[PDB]
């Protein structure tokens, strides 16, 4: 009778700290370095918890989490 | 000085819904669809809100977003 | 500001050396010459032969990269 | 006008446009993409005219331009 509760989940792939000013400079085309993390890979989130880890799929052309590990 | 505030922000490669059940099932293997992002695409994410859009890169094996749109 | 618009075209570059016209003459393929200005990986951003910024050559997925580490 | 004239040479190992309010903006950390360049490629130069093509290379720690092209 709350199994059925519905929750949005995020895919983290990646964490990055940035000021306010330089948020504000940011331009199209540039590129932002975004360390601590294997490319693909995403963390699996209910806000700021981490429910599950993953690996960024192709699916037929479309984006898919494959689950390598629950949290 | 406002514009000397750190804030943590994160690439977000999309969403999707689960219900509790659904989450208590999920296992190793496990393929879900995602949602709200086209595939090689992410956005920058303060909390909940979207500050930017870009594409994923790879900079001689780092993750990279090439930032395609601020939104402003 | 109108000014703000102006395309500028710059350059990467990554060094510098003399050769006297009988040095670049007689220069013939698979020669290496000595390079001044900068040590290897580095590159100054560029316009005219004004420095703007300092940066890494880094590789983006086979592209060439310039990671700024500093603006001038 | 002489052999023994020295020419100040420069190596260009990329090019790029940006408006003065893109440039004004970059920050430190942040990376410009640089197309149209096999990476490691020079070309020197005297002023904006190319005289050889060559690659960067590195001879025990030194910076060097092996050429390739004569121009």
């Amino acid at each position: 009778a709350l199994d059925s509760l519905a929750l949005d989940l995020t895919l983290r792939c990646g964490e990055l700290r940035l000021t306010l000013a330089e948020l504000r400079r940011l331009d199209a085309g540039t590129i932002l370095e975004v360390t601590g993390i294997s490319p693909g890979h995403a963390t699996l989130c209910h806000g700021e918890q981490v429910v599950a880890e993953g690996e960024l799929v192709d699916v037929e052309g479309r984006l898919g989490l494959q689950i390598t590990r629950l949290v």
